[PDB]
């Protein structure tokens, strides 16, 4: 299972998109396209900007954010 760090803040535009806050770590559920992330916060799915997260290699251990 694949995760993603929230860089920033981000409010949903429309109902295709989920809100997020900084520092979120959100299960990445497609990174397919370049532009749009579909990931999954508190029992909400849809779609972010790729460009307000960061994978969070399974290879890597992460700082604290």
């Amino acid at each position: 299972k694949e995760l993603v760090l929230a860089l920033y803040d981000y409010q949903e535009k429309s109902p295709r998109e989920v809100t997020m806050k900084k520092g979120d770590i959100l299960t990445l559920l497609n990174s397919t396209n370049k532009d749009w992330w579909k990931v999954e916060v508190n029992d909400r799915q849809g779609f972010v900007p790729a460009a307000y997260v960061k994978k969070l290699a399974a290879a890597w251990s992460h700082p604290q954010f």
